[PDB]
């Protein structure tokens, strides 16, 4: 790799949940700024916001991979869906991400001209902030109807920029669009479309109000009845012994958001990854693992073949906990691996759901978690 996935910096920090993170001054203008820096930069850089996005679907082409390496077994994206390594390849996924957003954060904090030091450690404590769809399916105004954000200038004044989270606004429309009809043409992401192409915020505000219940029983569920990996890491081929996988809650939320009249980024898995929404949804996606982790203890990969097929493995392929997680490296000769990912403390980086329980033992910790979900997911309407 050119650009391995050694995670953040600065310790273990905990990803908040965004009703928080967005009433956290340094963070959200830290995040405001960097999240505008990565989408600005050129999408020929592999640390910009469309390399990154772009290494889930389209376009279909190898990330970071140095000059001479051998030719991708298949051509089409790279996440892994409706197999095994759907839960472990998406926690590296956002932590690739997470990792690049932190270092524009960085820069960022070297431009205030007040407060460096504490805009110095806001960065190092930044990390991907976790949309928790099964409490509150409805996400906070900043983003998801916000035009317009608070943020702290760089000499400490208030000012209002327009808001990164919305959308991204492709430069140029890659030419890997071309021959999908709605997608070619949409200068920028789109949420909950109309006939007429339009964005329809009001409708998806009613929409996830309305499965709001629905989505916490769906989550509550998934989080407590998952004894085998199988039934709980994909849901290929959307069957009824896979309806309670991590993926299968994980589906709804990418119809709610992406499908209108007609369907949106967030709806198609070729273009899911450039919504901006995409990644406040997969760190929630990869709290759920953390979670689930603390009530099933010792249970992780199980092997499986590859369905559907991605730019890792073609379709029928073997995969197991040894399997490599491209395009994801630990360092620069070697490929992330299922094995370790169970500790998140390997990725700098944990949830506030164990702050209460930390060194604890596993039997302590998931009684603690057990009623957590119990309290949260498992009780009437918020
Ligand atoms: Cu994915
Ligand atoms: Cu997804
Ligand atoms: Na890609």
């Amino acid at each position: 790799s050119l650009l391995a996935t050694v995670g953040p910096t600065g310790g273990v920090k905990n990803r908040l949940d965004i009703v928080d993170f967005v009433r956290d001054e340094k963070f959200f203008t830290l995040y405001i700024r960097a999240l505008q820096a990565i989408q600005d930069k050129d999408q020929s850089d592999y640390s910009s916001f469309f390399q990154l996005s772009g290494i889930h679907g389209l376009p279909f082409t190898p990330w970071a991979k140095p000059k001479d390496t051998p030719t991708v077994p298949y051509e089409s994206g790279y996440c892994t869906h409706s197999q095994v390594l759907f839960p472990t390849w998406h926690r590296v996924y956002v932590s690739i991400y997470e990792q690049i957003l932190q270092e524009a954060a960085k820069g960022i904090a070297k431009k205030f001209t007040v407060h460096k030091k504490e805009w110095a450690q806001a960065a190092e404590d930044l990390r991907q902030p976790y949309w928790d769809t099964g409490f509150a399916l409805v996400p906070p105004d900043e983003i998801i109807k916000l035009e317009q954000v608070k943020i702290t200038n760089y000499d400490g004044t208030k000012i209002t920029v327009r808001n990164p989270i919305l959308r991204y606004s492709f430069h140029p429309i890659d030419p890997s669009f071309n021959g999908y009809p709605n997608f070619d043409t949409w200068k920028t992401t789109v949420r909950n479309p109309d006939a007429d192409k339009k964005e329809n915020i009001p409708a998806l505000i009613g929409k996830l109000d309305l499965e709001a219940d629905s989505t916490r029983e769906k989550t509550y569920n998934m989080l407590k009845f998952n004894a085998n990996w199988e039934a709980f890491s994909n849901h290929g081929e959307f069957d009824d012994t896979h309806a309670n996988s991590l993926e299968a809650v994980h589906d709804d939320i990418h119809g709610f958001v992406g499908r209108g009249a007609i369907r949106g980024h967030m709806t198609h898995a070729l273009f899911a990854a450039f919504d901006p929404i995409f990644w406040l949804h997969h760190s929630n996606v990869d709290r759920h693992l953390s979670l689930w982790q603390a009530l099933y203890p010792g249970v992780w990969v199980t092997q499986g073949p590859e369905r559907e097929g991605s730019m890792g493995f073609a379709p029928g392929t073997e995969l197991n906990k040894d399997s490599a997680l491209e395009p994801f490296y630990e360092t620069e000769d070697k490929p992330w691996t299922s094995v370790p990912l169970t500790d998140t403390a390997l990725l700098n980086y944990s949830y506030p759901d164990f702050d209460k329980v930390k060194g604890g033992t596993p039997d302590l910790v998931r009684d603690y978690i057990n009623d957590h979900i119990d309290r949260r997911y498992g009780i009437k309407k918020s």
